[PDB]
């Protein structure tokens, strides 16, 4: 007590302490090695041991930011590998923090982290502690923005597989597909948690709480606005810290709303039940990701106080946040059919219904059918969802995922072929995820996981800025961005990239490859074929890139692959240019 660090030290207990300062350590400096890491974490926890027994030591007075902050000024060659991070060591706090996230990187693009599971069950058993803490630091770097409580979450289930299948007979066929499954959620967390604190960063702490009533209140219909804006008060401030790195706040805060959501679960939702009655972490995990409840029976008609009332404009301005906020919250908790960003598109459009209805003379009657006026707001995305699964159904997640990178290469011919390629596929795991999905929850499960990939186009496009139309699509309005995307056709001011033959030319490495990796190399291709004749129709791109896909199968089931491609590939790089004018 008395002492900010002893006090979490002591609540959150030394091994999460711990596994929170090492990740929160390991997503500012991406660089340093993990046993770099290990005796920070170890010096600042000596630290909070010696301030919990003694609260008038020197410095226990400091704030976490003083002391994560002076511990991350005290590393090795931090002007060596960080020139940036020097600069921030200079400022004091808050200046150095924001200084120090400035610099965090969101494609530092290090190895891709491959199952071993031979060497990966033989270090778990010289050190446990050590093999799975060096699971938090590679995470933590490659997702700068990671939720780390939910990381601890991840990294404790990580020793659940290695608790399994390590002492077994077939140590990959057990492994593998549990390691490739927490991969597949690896990716999904760090992405809705990475549109969370771009939402922040973007768009400020009032989008964060729009988004989070729009949300809660679709799980929570029975809950009343005074529980949804208490918990939308609270999970806001458990994410802004996340965010920021105050990754020990975080999990207090976040611990604390679990505890409340769990005691007054009768009020909130029945569907919490299952979920309160499990371990911390696995508590806040279900929570985060629980069913919907079931619409209640007693659901208001929204008529009579939204549209059919005429002191609408007192209400409205007498306290606006307020009164769209209990909108948002009625609307929202009896949609759970729609989409976040849509139910968002809805209430800025109720909003502005009424701004201008205000000043006309008879306010009433211009109001009167505001609720008509988000019919055409919910037929766009039911059409392209439609439109999407239709597609996706017919040609399967490659066909779907090629149809994509097609779509946005066209839009941003100047974004970086990886990033086409990671996107269209991020993009075409939707149809996967989706459109099999009762087709009930179809346009959420697709609108709100477009929001996620299209997030992720935007921090790259922040880091590596190629095109204003992606800058307007990504910095004007968040309720907007998936349709601002869609909204986008052909740069025409575009000039087609100059051929390269080196580009469309394949070699027997790739007969090696996984089939994922094989994949990726011609869908690189296509993107290139698309920068290269941007005019030319997806139908054209669909048989060069299936002449492309004959093409490697062939030789590589050749006896002499290397000369099979030598022959082949001149022949059909040069055929390809005039199947796409
Ligand atoms: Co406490
Ligand atoms: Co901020
Ligand atoms: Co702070
Ligand atoms: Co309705
Ligand atoms: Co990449």
């Amino acid at each position: 007590h008395k002492s900010e660090i002893a006090h979490r030290f002591n609540d959150l207990g030394e091994k999460h302490f711990k596994g929170l300062v090492l990740v929160a350590f390991s997503q500012y400096l991406q660089q340093c090695p993990f046993e770099d890491h290990v005796k920070l974490v170890n010096e600042v926890t000596e630290f909070a041991k010696k301030c919990a027994a003694d609260e008038s030591a020197e410095n226990c007075d400091k704030s976490l930011h003083t002391l994560f902050g002076d511990k991350l000024c005290t590393v090795a060659t931090l002007r060596a590998t960080y020139g940036e991070l020097a600069d921030c060591c200079e400022k004091q706090e808050p200046e150095r923090n924001e200084c120090f996230l400035t610099h965090k990187d969101d494609h530092p693009n290090l190895p891709k982290l491959k199952p071993e599971p031979d060497a990966q069950c033989a270090a778990f058993q010289e050190d446990p502690d050590k093999f799975l803490g060096k699971y938090l630091y590679e995470v933590a770097r490659r997702h700068p923005y990671f939720y780390g409580p939910e990381l601890l979450f991840h990294a404790e289930e990580y020793k659940a597989d290695f608790t399994e299948c390590c002492p077994a007979d077939d140590k990959l066929a057990c492994l593998i597909p549990k390691l490739d499954a927490l991969k597949e959620r690896i990716l999904l967390s760090s992405a809705k948690e990475r549109l969370k604190c771009s939402s922040f960063q973007n768009f400020g702490e009032r989008a964060v709480k729009a988004w989070s009533v729009a949300r809660l209140s679709q799980k929570f219909p029975k809950a009343d606005f005074a529980e949804v804006s208490k918990i939308v008060t609270d999970l806001t401030k458990v994410h802004k810290e996340c965010c920021h790195g105050d990754l020990l706040e975080c999990a207090d805060d976040r611990a604390d709303l679990a505890k409340y959501i769990c005691e007054h679960q009768d009020s909130i939702s029945g569907k919490l039940k299952a979920c309160c009655d499990k371990p911390l972490l696995q508590k806040s995990h279900c929570i985060a990701e629980v069913k919907e409840d079931d619409l209640p029976s007693d659901l208001p008609a929204l008529a009579a106080d939204f549209a059919e009332d005429k002191e609408i404009c007192k209400h409205y301005k007498d306290a606006k946040d307020v009164f769209l906020g209990t909108f948002l919250y009625e609307y929202s908790r009896r949609h759970p059919d729609y989409s976040v960003s849509l139910l968002l598109r809805i209430a800025k459009t109720y909003e502005a219904t009424l701004e201008k209805c205000c000043a006309e003379a008879d306010p009433p009657a211009c109001y009167r059918t505001v609720f008509d006026q988000f019919t055409p707001l919910v037929e766009e995305p039911k059409s392209l969802v439609k439109k999407n699964c239709d597609l996706f159904e017919e040609v399967g997640e490659y066909d779907f995922q090629n149809a994509l990178i097609v779509r946005y290469t066209k839009k941003a011919p100047q974004v970086s072929t990886p990033t086409l390629v990671e996107i269209g596929r991020t993009l075409g795991k939707v149809g996967s995820r989706c459109c099999k999905l009762p087709e009930s929850e179809r346009l959420p499960c697709s609108e709100n996981h477009l929001a996620l990939a299209l997030n992720r186009l935007c921090v790259l496009h922040e880091k590596t800025p190629v095109s204003e139309k992606i800058t307007k699509c990504c910095t004007d309005s968040l309720a907007e961005r998936r349709p601002c995307f869609s909204a986008l056709e052909l740069d025409e001011g575009y000039v087609p990239k100059e051929f390269k033959a080196e580009t469309f030319t394949f070699h027997a490495d790739i007969c090696t490859l996984p089939e994922d990796e094989k994949q990726i190399k011609k869908q690189s291709a296509l993107a290139e074929l698309v920068k290269h004749k941007p005019k030319a129709t997806k139908e054209q791109l669909k048989t060069v890139l299936g002449n492309f896909s004959a093409f490697v199968a062939k030789c590589c089931g050749a006896e002499d692959k290397e000369a099979c491609f030598a022959e082949e590939g001149p022949k059909l790089v040069a055929s390809s240019q005039l199947a796409l004018a």
